[PDB]
């Protein structure tokens, strides 16, 4: 059996590679992904066809109960695997099974450095600096449904100065960061991302909440345990960690 | 089913009530791991009896193959559970089954405040801060089993200045922060813990490395699944932020 795995285009986890070079099936993709599956695909002993989602969409749900993305592929069949940053969460869990976390990662604030600046509750009380999220987005969301006080109070902050706190994406919210007096809050891992190749940008604070990324599979799925067992080993290893480097580590 | 759960003394995850109220079974204790015991219980419908290891260990293997602490307890099915700060690994995996994580930790450096110190790559080129860790702990054996450079250079620093820089317990290495110019390299869980405590002590730099505590069950055990639904359903609701806040936060 060769196994189809879906994924999702998304830098630098999965990307085309930059060439004209005559590369086919597995070989037009390279990033984390690509690489945690080939070692994945010599601790198993599996063959895999890495297929990009249709809809370009993770997967979530409709009123009928309805999934999309990558999680309706799982569903359906037409994948094996899903190898991709997909959170592993309690909706998700109901419908399709997941490997324990291979990276782990929670929201955190991406801010100008040298500045007093040192947590979440710092942003709260104040208002001289504006900070928010992207607009419909899972921190925005988090915000949204949280019940502690201090998240509370951030949120109301952002959803009042909605317009103006609320970007429309991770681009142009690096970009209000590096602009104006602004902090955006967003995936550790994001904010990793940009400070590596932003020297004028720093995390601010620690993680706000926690989650993590796990390779997807249907309920059921003979692959799951074994995909956890080869993850410990190669974290254990030092492997992920030099995964994570070889794609994060900026000039 | 009463389902019987081996946990181990070990603040604040787990602690006998300082009470010489008439207090039986399950109410003699209290900590994290009580409090999320307690959750679980009442989401997936359980009863449960806590019984303190009998060895007191957490979980090793010798060359037979034989184990012991909470690990050899479910092998044996004397437990159906562990709930505890029992870290999910490559070789424990082969024996038993563990939850996803409800708590997600890495090796940190613990540190007096106001010092340029801020990672362990600053700690590594230098040698005027001594730095090291508890003599035969977790810790110690991920630096002297590590590949990364920059931890190899950590490990030969204090495998050479072995006498004076492997302390004998976290109380000592603590003790060693404070009253004279070292780190002590420890689980960031307990790195917080003592940081809330004492103001004159900091974390200095990120996470190390990764690792997750888990809910431990014997091989195939149908509550795994359900114990890990629980945990997410814990988090997404914050309410593992929150027992976290309980124990952790203070003066
Ligand atoms: C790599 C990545 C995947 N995903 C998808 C997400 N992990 C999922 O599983 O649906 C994501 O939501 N963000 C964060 C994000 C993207 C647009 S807004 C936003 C946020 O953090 O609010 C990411 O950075
Ligand atoms: C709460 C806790 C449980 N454990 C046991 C460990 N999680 C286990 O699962 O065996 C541990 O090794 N440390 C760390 C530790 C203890 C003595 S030395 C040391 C270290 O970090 O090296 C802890 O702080
Ligand atoms: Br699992």
């Amino acid at each position: 059996r060769t196994l189809i795995v879906t994924t999702i285009l998304e830098e630098p986890y999965v990307m085309y590679r930059k060439s004209d070079k005559p590369l086919y099936g597995n070989d037009r993709f390279e990033g984390y992904c690509l690489d945690l599956l080939k070692e994945l695909s010599n601790i198993l002993g599996f063959l895999y066809d890495v297929k990009l989602v249709p809809d370009g969409k993770y997967g979530a749900q409709n009123d009928k109960g309805e999934w999309n993305g990558m999680v309706k592929e799982l569903i359906d069949h037409r994948a094996d695997l899903a190898v991709a940053p997909l959170t592993i969460t309690y909706v998700r869990e109901k419908v399709i099974d997941f490997s324990k976390p291979f990276m782990t990662l929670g929201i955190s604030i991406l801010y100008r450095k040298g500045t007093p600046i040192d947590s979440a509750d710092d942003l709260a009380k104040q208002t001289k600096i504006e900070y928010g999220a992207v607009r419909d987005g899972s921190t925005m969301t988090f915000f949204k449904k949280s019940k502690i006080s201090t998240y509370e109070k951030m949120w109301a902050f952002m959803s009042s100065r909605q317009q103006s706190a609320l970007v429309k994406n991770s681009d142009e919210g690096i970009q209000r960061v590096l602009t104006t007096d602004y902090a955006l809050l967003m995936e550790s891992t994001s904010i990793e991302y940009v400070t590596q190749r932003n020297c004028n940008l720093t995390q601010i604070g620690g993680l706000i909440d926690s989650k993590g990324y796990g390779v997807g599979t249907p309920i059921g799925s003979p692959y799951r345990d074994k995909i956890t067992i080869a993850i410990l080993q190669l974290q254990e290893e030092g492997k992920l960690h030099m995964m994570k480097e070889k794609w994060w580590r900026g000039n």
